[PDB]
C-alpha cells in the first residue's frame, strides 16, 4: 500500500485504488497500473523532472528504504495475477531488489522529488511506475 500526495491529487497504484479513489477519479491508466484521484487537502509530495537512473525505495515488507539503479520507463512484459490478465505493462522502471505484492506503493525518490511507486516485483527484482511524464500533477 502507499500513495503520493501533490497539490490536489492522490496517485495510488489502479488495482488498489478504493471505491472513493474511483468516485473522484481524474484520470486512470491500466497499462501503466496507475490511478489518480482529486483531494480538498494539499499534499504533502513533489514530483522529480528529470533523468536519473538511481534512487531509494521504501520496502514495507522489510520496513526499510534500499537504495537501487534502475532502467529508463519501458515497455515491460507481466505474468497474469488475480489483478490483471498477462500484458505488457508501459512506463514501468526495474531494478534488483526485494518486493513482495503488498509492496506496491511504496515511493522511490532521488535527490528531485518523487519518481514513482512500486507496481511490480518478484525473484530479487522490483518494477517502479514512473510518473516524472504527468507534467499535469504540478498544475
Ligand atoms: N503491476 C502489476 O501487474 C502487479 C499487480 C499486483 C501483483 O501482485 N503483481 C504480481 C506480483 N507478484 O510479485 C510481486 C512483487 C511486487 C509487486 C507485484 C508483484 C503485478
Ligand atoms: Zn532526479
Amino acid at each position: 500500500s502507499g500513495a503520493i500526495y501533490v497539490g490536489n491529487y492522490r496517485v495510488v497504484n489502479r488495482h488498489l485504488a478504493t471505491h472513493n479513489d474511483w468516485a473522484n477519479l481524474v484520470w486512470e491508466d491500466s497499462s501503466r497500473d496507475l490511478l489518480v484521484s482529486s483531494t480538498t487537502a494539499q499534499g504533502c509530495d513533489t514530483i522529480a523532472r528529470c533523468d536519473c537512473q538511481t534512487g531509494v525505495y521504501y520496502c514495507s515488507s522489510r520496513r526499510k528504504h534500499y537504495p537501487v539503479s534502475f532502467s529508463k520507463p519501458s515497455l515491460i512484459f507481466v505474468e497474469a495475477s488475480e489483478y490483471y490478465p498477462a500484458r505488457y505493462q508501459s512506463h514501468l522502471m526495474l531494478a534488483v531488489g526485494h518486493s513482495e505484492p503488498g509492496d506496491c506503493g511504496g515511493i522511490l525518490r532521488c535527490q528531485h522529488g518523487v519518481v514513482g511507486i512500486v507496481s511490480t516485483g518478484g525473484n530479487g527484482l522490483v518494477g517502479f511506475a514512473d510518473v516524472r511524464d504527468l507534467l499535469w500533477l504540478d498544475e
